[PDB]
């Protein structure tokens, strides 16, 4: 339930590939000592155990508020079935170790069956491994 802001975000699914629009974040938390963050967004099909599913956004430093506008594609196979579409916000740091800042995902055959749009809750970082809220009202 913590505020770690919100994103937008558009997925679907069309002959067997995953289309990802990451669009915007608002209200992230602070996690720089400047009060801001250097926010970009992890995309991954989970499980990833040979780690070969990362696709990232450009960092954008100094905001809470990002506006990446960035697409993704991922192919799809078979065993995808079984999988869900991660989606974590990280704060890339210069001297330390990157930050989680808030994360979620979808089901990829839950996504074949309705593409997600709109802007989605923010997550911690368990949480985001197995669900979503979309946030419709506002």
């Amino acid at each position: 339930t913590e505020k770690r802001g919100r994103i937008y975000l558009k997925a679907e699914v069309t002959d067997e590939k995953l289309h990802v629009t990451v669009r915007d974040a608002k209200n992230l938390i602070p996690m720089d000592p400047n009060g801001l963050s250097d926010p970009y967004v992890k995309l991954k099909l989970i499980p990833d155990p040979k780690n070969e599913s990362k696709q990232k956004t450009k960092t954008i430093r100094s905001t809470l508020n990002p506006q990446w506008n960035e697409s993704f594609t991922f192919k799809l196979k078979p065993s995808d079935k079984d999988r869900r579409l991660s989606v974590e916000i990280w704060d890339w740091d210069r001297t330390t170790r990157n930050d989680f800042m808030g994360s979620l995902s979808f089901g990829v055959s839950e996504l074949m069956k309705m593409p997600a749009s709109g802007w989605y809750k923010l997550l911690n970082q368990e949480e985001g491994e197995y669900y979503n809220v979309p946030i419709p009202e506002g």
